């Protein structure tokens, strides 16, 4: 019938986000008093111990217990150096606590219960390292306790239950000579022989480890008392009566109490609250949902990931470059590389939607990238100050220009879609070929005072296959891609959006037996005119003698390379 | 034949922009030594005196005269308080200088010549106040000088001309007993009786006022010499010989020398160099030229002033509001007022092209205006946090909402074009009527996942005359102006540009007997579809029973006002 009384952890930590917020608020503005209000009635049939709830107020003085709650004093030790936290004598620490409890207990048996929390806060990463500890001392370490059940005394139990509900600051109670529940008193128990403990465990026939504390104080007070009655009082039906006797096996005080982590080991717990408190992360969240939500309610078949993971290289950080990067960004695109040789001029901000008056004279390409990062910090924006050599132009400083030719490839290579947003025909050649030799989709945007042209490179013709504008054409029409950057402002806005929206329809899977996708058509060329508010979709076939995508041309570059590129550039 | 020798100002100031730049560079990083190199050979037949050129180096130690140039020492007195400059004893100041020259002259007759500059610099306004002074002392003030011509001695003159070209630090020379040009020497002149002066004037028969200085030193040295020969040597052909005699009329020293200003009076000169050195002004300049230049080479008949002076009120500072304000700005528009009640949310920057991650949670409308001012400081951008009440909605807090109704009028009134850039049909009503009751052009922009609608209010129908979308319509089509703000990003960009470009074609004079202008058509409604990349221009007539522009409706508001507006809002 007999057995050795075994125990169960006294509490279970539940640290709320608010707790960690207060902890931070305090670290920016090394021991801290904490108070919690326990509720030994509200206990889930699923838990093993009274839950210890910690929030932004456990830090406060005035907490407001509810009828029947048990106030429990505690503290938190914060560490600034992560190494110090890690390198702390966990054992000596809990021992230094248990001692404090032992000192209070021998004075008032009802003050040897408490909890402690050691923690290191990584405010920048929003990580939080903590460890809850409940000082549980057993002295002497040799003195164990033999016990044997006693059939229930629902009467006695109900008595103690009420007493503990009322006497909210007491953990122990006993019977007087008239058998009435009263505060623990050494010379009384010494005769009445009954000890009732407010248990914080639900583990069948297994009391809270805090029982050890009280028995240690009991032994100290009544050295001779060796046989008594233990009552483990629980606020429900598990209260049980025990016939106790104090054994001994071989002053030494063993201490335990550290709480087991989520995984189940005796180590610190680490909580990463960045996805909740990082304004940057909360932001990124919404940018995502806008699209997720868009897809979900209107076009569930739309592929967002594809668009998001497309690495876009923009050749030209001017009017087009800014409006284009803008649209891409709202489509989810996270990798954008700006390539522009110029600097921000006085007349640029009002036209090129990425600059300010303050950043004039500064290197343009690198500023566009910085600009995107201000809109969305998570963007992987970059700026390269590189110049694309033009056709029919005497080569200058061939060495540095040769490098420029090499660097332009490394870029057209590490990227998926290539946006050609330059000024004149002359700067579209080198990049258009390289892109072809490297198998990369190319989308061209050209401006004209009145109109614009948007088109893609493959068979489908390219920009140099057939001429776009004829000579026997309108004055305000022949201005297309004619180094005409100043135009009716609306041109660039439209040209840009269509270029980006063409890239996304095009990035979607095509319906078998049709030239459309879930987002619509996928034209070869688009042409808009402002004077009459119109658009045209023309398609042109690869031309055999194109000075750019023609088989002979590709061959040339393939066999000779720079030597050919060079000659091709100077040839007038 | 005789006469009293009259004089002419010794110099003429020419302060170069560089001079004022150095002056500033020094004020940010109270007397200052200046050195100038005169050129008595290079003298325009149009000027009266040797020009005194001051530049960023007159401040320097090592200036480098050219052969024949005459180095002239001088100084500048800078004042920080404009009042002190104004309240300076101009007279006592020049007198305190003349004295310094007199002290040097009695030691070396060739050191009594110099210039001075008093100045107050207004660095923030780029204004510069200065006054050049050439100390010219006449002592005694009573002793004038009677003179009579002597026919030329081209021989003697050439002699002195050469001597002064060589002896660049001397202003005076004389003849020795062997009649050879030598440095002035009291006991020698006292016998030779000839004084040759390096003149800085071109005024026929009228020497530089500096002549007075030398004669004052001459009188001091040779009190008895009363009859001598004066030679005014000029580096050209005006050199003349004079028979001189020292008269007297009633130690007193009169001082003169201050230079006459541009207008012709004896006061300070003020130069405003802002249109040159104000980066803000230099900027505004170019923003202007881009358009000026655009017009000039491509469309000389385009009216820019009209567009520039149009006061635009944008109702809604969201996706549309930002892209719209952007386009207007590139067209020259300087008055833009944003009206939006919301604040910048996390998911806004990547979509609404005027905000940043940093300005989230901040009042949206006021931030849009601040945003424009960063692009172009001269913009007259403003933000009003006002909410437009919606149709079919229980009135809430009627007082504050009544004010909102009044304030919305004061705005629709002080502005010329009204851009209605809201979310749903419900918020287009109140502003659409008020705009009609106040005779203001209204341009509507509505978004739909796939499409958009842009149109203007007059007869021509309005937004509420006939419905835009039908029920028996496409799913992705019925989303138009349906509180659908998240859409394919390209929609807003296009919708916006077309709205702004429609406003400008529309702001131009119409060709008699046609519905076009120099910029093209002027549609009533424009409609774009992204899935197929198309546009449509439809026109609709004012509908007799429109709940907004119908005669009965206008009447109602006209006679009853708020009472009617209120009932109209709640009516479901
Ligand atoms: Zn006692
Ligand atoms: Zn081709
Ligand atoms: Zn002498
Ligand atoms: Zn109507």
């Amino acid at each position: 019938s007999e057995r050795v009384l075994s125990y169960a952890p006294a509490f279970k930590s539940f640290l709320d986000t608010s707790f960690f917020q207060e902890l931070s608020r305090l670290k920016l503005d090394t021991c801290q008093p904490l108070t919690v209000n326990l509720d030994l009635h509200n206990i889930p049939k699923s838990a093993d111990q009274v839950p210890l709830f910690l929030t932004n107020r456990s830090f406060e003085k005035h907490n407001n217990k509810r009828t029947n709650e048990v106030p429990l004093q505690g503290s938190i030790f914060n560490f600034n150096v992560l190494d110090e936290f890690k390198n702390l004598d966990k054992q000596l620490f809990l021992h230094q606590r248990a001692l404090e409890c032992w000192e209070d207990g021998i004075k008032d048996i009802n003050k040897c219960v408490s909890f402690v929390i050691i923690s290191f806060a990584d405010l920048k990463k929003y990580r939080f390292y903590y460890w809850l500890g409940v000082p549980c001392f057993q002295r002497p370490s040799s003195t164990v306790l033999h016990v044997r059940p006693e059939p229930s005394l629902k009467g006695l139990f109900s008595k103690c239950q009420k007493w503990f509900d009322v006497n909210y600051s007491k953990w122990v109670c006993i019977l007087d000579a008239d058998d009435e529940i009263v505060n623990y008193d050494k010379c009384i128990i010494r005769k009445t022989k009954v000890l009732a403990i407010r248990d914080t465990s639900t583990m069948e026939n297994v009391p809270s480890a805090l029982t050890k504390n009280f028995l240690s104080v009991l032994q100290y007070d009544v050295p001779d008392l060796i046989d008594f009655k233990l009552l483990i009082i629980r606020q429900n039906e598990g209260s049980f009566a025990l016939n106790a006797t104090f054994a001994s096996i071989d002053p030494d005080m063993k201490v335990s109490g550290w709480e087991r982590n989520v995984q189940g080991k005796l180590a610190p717990r680490v909580v990463d609250l960045s996805s909740l408190l990082d304004p940057l992360k909360i932001a990124d969240q919404s940018v995502d949902l806008n699209l997720k939500l868009m897809k979900w309610r209107i076009l569930p078949d739309l592929n967002l990931d594809i668009i998001k993971n497309t690495k876009v290289l923009l050749l030209g950080a001017g009017t087009l470059g800014c409006y284009v990067s803008r649209a891409l960004i709202a489509w989810g695109v996270r990798k954008i590389t700006f390539v522009d040789n110029g600097t921000v001029s006085y007349s640029n901000p009002v036209r090129q939607a990425l600059y300010n008056f303050e950043d004039c004279g500064k290197p343009k390409a690198e500023l566009a990238a910085a600009s995107l990062k201000r809109i969305f910090p998570l963007m992987d924006a970059t700026g390269v100050k590189l110049s694309i050599p033009m056709i029919g132009h005497k080569l200058v400083n061939e060495e540095a220009q040769h490098k420029d030719f090499d660097r332009l490839r490394a870029l057209i290579k590490e990227h998926d879609i290539i946006f050609l947003l330059v000024d004149s025909r002359e700067s579209r050649w080198l990049p258009s070929l390289l892109s072809n030799i490297e198998n990369k989709t190319v989308i061209n945007a050209a401006l004209g005072f009145d109109s614009y042209l948007v088109m893609r490179h493959g068979q489908l013709g390219c920009y140099f296959c057939h001429d776009v504008v004829a000579p026997t054409d309108s004055l305000t029409d022949r201005t297309l891609d004619q180094m005409c950057t100043v135009t009716r402002p609306g041109v660039a806005m439209m040209a840009s959006s269509l270029a980006v929206e063409l890239m996304t329809s095009l990035l979607q899977t095509k319906y078998s037996g049709s030239e459309t996708t879930v987002l619509g058509d996928i034209p070869h060329q688009i042409r808009g005119f402002l004077h009459n508010f119109s658009i045209l979709k023309l398609e042109t076939p690869a031309y055999e003698h194109c000075p750019a995508c023609s088989p002979k041309v590709i061959e040339a570059f393939t066999d000779l390379g720079w030597e050919f590129v060079k000659k091709a550039l100077e040839h007038p």
